[PDB]
């Protein structure tokens, strides 16, 4: 049938919210009160891919925008980008692999691993107002843990 999707927000484990940084990047910062309206709302689609109890393949589109997070090589490195798509054709259940993330639940937090690039994760910096990026580890000083908030 039609792919199933949920509206949501994400925050990193330092409770940094995600906002637009120009047209094709996200950044993470501490937001509270009226300024929280700047945060991006996702449509999380539940897509085709290898799946287990705590590891669920998803796509992350911007709500009612033909823009998806994707993982591609840029200057020979795995990178995170926002990518435009044909709005007639998306979302779909069989999303291309660059758009797929494995949503992993570990100790009440979520990680989003690239399905294309094993052990590369959606990441934020500890510093304020820096890009959301794809990082090659769930170790280190960058943040790879998130929580989701459900949106009407």
């Amino acid at each position: 049938a039609p792919v199933r999707s949920l509206n949501c927000t994400l925050r990193d484990s330092q409770q940094k919210s995600l906002v637009m940084s120009g047209p094709y990047e996200l950044k993470a910062l501490h937001l509270q009160g009226q300024d929280m309206e700047q945060q991006v709302v996702f449509s999380m689609s539940f897509v085709q891919g290898e799946e287990s109890n705590d590891k669920i393949p998803v796509a992350l589109g911007l709500k009612e925008k033909n823009l998806y997070l994707s993982c591609v090589l840029k200057d020979d490195k795995p990178t995170l980008q926002l990518e435009s798509v044909d709005p007639k054709n998306y979302p779909k259940k069989k999303m291309e692999k660059r758009f797929v993330f494995n949503k992993i639940e570990i100790n009440n937090k979520l990680e989003f691993e690239s399905a294309q690039f094993p052990n590369w994760y959606i990441s934020t910096s500890q510093a304020e107002n820096m890009p959301v990026f794809l990082g090659g580890t769930k170790g280190g000083q960058d943040i790879t843990d998130f929580t989701m908030q459900f949106v009407s």
